[PDB]
């Protein structure tokens, strides 16, 4: 019996309580602002979701928050995952927005 949270998302682990990701072995731990609505995203999301959607379903920010919050979060967190994990969390999409979805296999086209 353990007192901690962890939450997982397709084929990756991360724990909020200790703000760390671990994929294919490898444990990241990521002190960021962003962190937060893409982590609950991507246990509470892990699909594709609208910039509004995420805004409203987070909206962890004040007024302030402006919509602008979305694609600053993303970006912020891809470049401080996604580049040193050199893989793909959230997909920026014309259609709904940003798709959180955690790969594996890596294969591509």
């Amino acid at each position: 019996g353990s007192g901690s949270n962890v939450i997982e998302i397709g084929d990756l682990t991360i724990s909020p309580d200790e703000e760390k990701i671990i994929y294919k072995g490898r444990e990241v731990e990521v002190k960021g602002k962003p962190f937060e609505v893409l982590t609950h995203l991507a246990r509470h999301r892990d699909q594709i979701v609208s910039k509004e959607q995420l805004l409203d379903a987070i909206w962890e920010e004040p007024e302030m928050v402006t919509p602008n919050v979305i694609e600053v979060a993303i970006n912020q967190i891809r470049q401080k995952m996604d580049k040193p994990l050199g893989i793909s969390t959230v997909e920026t999409v014309r259609r709904r927005g940003y798709r959180f979805c955690y790969p594996k296999p890596a294969c591509e086209e």
